[PDB]
C-alpha cells in the first residue's frame, strides 16, 4: 500500500485502560499485568476485558499507524467511536461502534456481525491500521507480509469520532503475557 505519509503519532490514554493494564511511560506500550495496578475506577474504563483506547480523536481525513503485536495468542486492534459502552458485556462490531480484526484460537477474524473469517498465510507481527474519515474506510494491512491487504470495513458509519481501540486480550494460558506496541514511524 502507499498510505504510510499519512502517519499519525498514536499514545495510549491511561483513564480509559482496564485497571488490570500497565501503559510505558511513553505511552506507546500496554500489557496485561498479573494484578489490579492500583488506579482508581472512573465511568471511562473498560472494565470487562483488557482493553484501552488511543487519546487521539479523528473526525476528519486519513490516519495511519501501525502496531507490533510479536508472539501474542490473542488481541483485538482497529478504531471505535469516542462512545462505546466501556461497562458491562458487549461484542465489537459496527453496530456497536467498533471496526476491528483479531486473533483468537489460531485464527484472525474481521469484527463483523457475525464476524468473518481473514484468509493470512503469513501471521503477522506487526499489523498496519489505516482509516479514511470522509470515505468511510477502515483497511488492516500485514506489514510483516510486504503490507499485503487483510481486511476492508467500507460503508462505514462512523456517526462520531473515532479513537484508535486496543485489546491486549486475556493471559489464561501463560503465553499471552507479550505487549502491544505502537511501532516508530
Ligand atoms: C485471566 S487474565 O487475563 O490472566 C487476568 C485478567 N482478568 C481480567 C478480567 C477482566 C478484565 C481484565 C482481566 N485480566
Amino acid at each position: 500500500h502507499h498510505h504510510h505519509h499519512h502517519m499519525v503519532h498514536i499514545t495510549l490514554d491511561r483513564n480509559t485502560a482496564n485497571s488490570w493494564l500497565i501503559i510505558s511511560k511513553d505511552r506507546r506500550q500496554v500489557r496485561m499485568g498479573d494484578t489490579h495496578q492500583n488506579v482508581s475506577d472512573n465511568k471511562e474504563r473498560f472494565s470487562n476485558y483488557p482493553m484501552v483506547l488511543g487519546a487521539q480523536r479523528f473526525s476528519s481525513g486519513k490516519m495511519y499507524w501501525e502496531v507490533d503485536v510479536t508472539q501474542k495468542e490473542a488481541w483485538d486492534l482497529g478504531v471505535c467511536r469516542d462512545s462505546v459502552q466501556r461497562k458491562g458485556q458487549f461484542s465489537l462490531s459496527p453496530e456497536n461502534g467498533f471496526w476491528t480484526i483479531w486473533l483468537w484460537q489460531d485464527s484472525y477474524e474481521a469484527g463483523t456481525s457475525p464476524q468473518t473469517t481473514l484468509h493470512i498465510q503469513v501471521p503477522p507481527c506487526q499489523i498496519g491500521i489505516f482509516v479514511d474519515y470522509e470515505a468511510g474506510v477502515v483497511s488492516f494491512y500485514n506489514i510483516t507480509d510486504h503490507g499485503s491487504l487483510i481486511y476492508t470495513f467500507s460503508e462505514c458509519v462512523f456517526a462520531g469520532p473515532l479513537r484508535p481501540f486496543f485489546n491486549v486480550g486475556f493471559n489464561y494460558s501463560g503465553g499471552n503475557a507479550a505487549p502491544l506496541k505502537l511501532c516508530p514511524l
